């Protein structure tokens, strides 16, 4: 009872559960949108399940965007250069969701992802990065 | 603008982010306790960071325990047999935490884990299972 | 150059990358089979993408099964009780794949899962457990 | 036996195991090094467990580096801009390990991470990115 063992046991029990060489998929996004950097004119978009609610965000986010590309960033900004042009990537939680805004040099539009608060921001910034590259690749 | 491509692009973008052969550790538990099935007399315990708060749970959980081993389970119960004796494992969220209670045949006590609501119940039930085996192994 | 800082920096850099409250799906199984415990007569099965190769396993695994339920287990065995009857769950890597065999009390058959070596055994044992319950539930 | 149910059952069983709002840590790096872009003169470094083997890589990687910053990249390159200067981030598996090389504008050195092949490249590129920022922040 409480023996050195029974104590050091419960402690050895606090240890994490290690998963080795596991394959994991994050969930998929909810929205993938393109809005004019200008007023947030939703050009195109895609979902998983109204269009009202979406627009609410296309504008809301864009707001939060120019509010950081001007009013200000050092921590949550992720600057990159694609096809010899530059763009900034921003994350932002809006109503418990993770979102991403980055600009396109070619058309001055904003690319945008919206996802659960269960979608890892890191993978999100990375995901949007390749998205821009692949995007500008198909348009030069 | 909105070209078959620009639409089917944003859609191909909704896709998950796949992690391949990744190594992941869950967090470690907060508490690993043994309480008399009887009144919840905390026999031994271990933590990661008062003893008051703990007891609150040792009793609270035990309550929720006998309240299911009698008042009733089919979904959240995970019956097992260790060292030729039987025990039931139960999960239960109490104040946004994941917990586990299973009984020891040898001493009639309850083994108990408490963790964040970020600790996968599956790994938790599995974790406590081996815990019982390893436990009863050192005491026969 | 090498300043206390530049060293203690690279060290503070060794740290893990923490994902907080993430949603992750494992991959889905490859095969979900039922074989007569007897000779491994594949009764039913399901896949994701020949039937030859499958049978190779239905028998191969079953072999490894009775070779453990008799020839012998303490670490990789996960005994459980479903609908008042008992069954044992076993894991086993065969050609870099994770598999699971457990028996059905009602028909003496073996339930079986086969998956990548990227599918967490823990979740697998847990997955097959509920499978048995849900299985025997629909047949009494 | 094989009933619509017993088949559609095994199929409903192929489904992934969903982890909801889980907290996961990747493993921690093995090496965090700074080498002169020049010849790979290991300036500073840190580990987790000879110094020989390390150097083998400091040079090996640097080789693979300039071999891509010149000989050539579009997929595995991740250009960024830190503190108004530009740098490129590269990933590269060398002997089943994931590594990262990016250059420092201020000293022309290469920052470098080495990790298991179980460490998600995505998180790695992201991890090194902040590393550069935080690095150049402490030196201006």
């Amino acid at each position: 009872l409480h023996s050195k063992n029974v104590k050091g046991f419960l402690e050895n029990t606090l240890k994490p559960y290690d998963l080795h060489s596991v394959d994991f998929k994050t969930s998929s996004l909810q929205s993938s949108m393109i809005i004019t950097a200008t007023n947030g004119g939703i050009l195109s978009y895609a979902t998983s399940n109204s269009v009202n609610n979406l627009k609410m965000m296309s504008l809301l986010i864009k707001d939060k965007w120019s509010e950081d590309e001007n009013d200000t960033h050092s921590n949550s900004c992720y600057p990159v250069e694609i096809d010899s042009f530059k763009t900034k990537i921003y994350t932002y939680e809006m109503e418990d969701l993770h979102t991403c805004v980055a600009q396109i040099p070619n058309s001055d539009l904003l690319l945008l992802f919206i996802a659960e608060g269960s979608f890892p921001y890191g993978l999100l910034v990375i995901k949007i990065e390749r998205a821009m590259r692949e995007l500008t690749d198909l348009f030069g």
